[PDB]
């Protein structure tokens, strides 16, 4: 249907983060470069290409777990609250229905939302 709209990937994680920076001038400078960086470089590859709307708790836990195996708990952590800061602003326009980072309370140790397949 995206040939009827006016721009094919829209509400996608990459285009609302652009705007959540766009709207962020809070931290400095030079840090919210490097924070921008870090988005580029590990939080839009995999979920920035997706429909937000789609995107599980799973999806979400992918760009984590990357960096989280990555070996930079810090890292991890802070774009855990970047993105914190995107669902929610991606909540208040619709795209998604709550924040997967808030949903998952860290009850299932793996990327699905069931311990028990069946």
């Amino acid at each position: 249907k995206s040939v009827q709209e006016k721009r094919n990937n829209t509400r996608a994680f990459k285009t609302v983060a652009k705007s959540w920076f766009a709207t962020k001038t809070t931290w400095s400078e030079d840090y919210q470069r490097s924070v921008w960086t870090r988005l580029e470089t590990y939080l839009f590859p995999d979920i920035g290409n997706k429909d937000i709307a789609e995107l599980d708790t799973g999806d979400l836990l992918v760009p984590i777990k990357k960096i989280e195996k990555l070996g930079y708990l810090e890292i991890a952590m802070r774009v855990k609250q970047y993105a914190t800061a995107i669902m929610r602003y991606a909540v208040q326009q619709k795209m998604i229905r709550f924040n997967p980072a808030y949903d998952l309370e860290g009850a299932v140790q793996k990327l699905e939302h069931h311990h028990h397949h069946h």
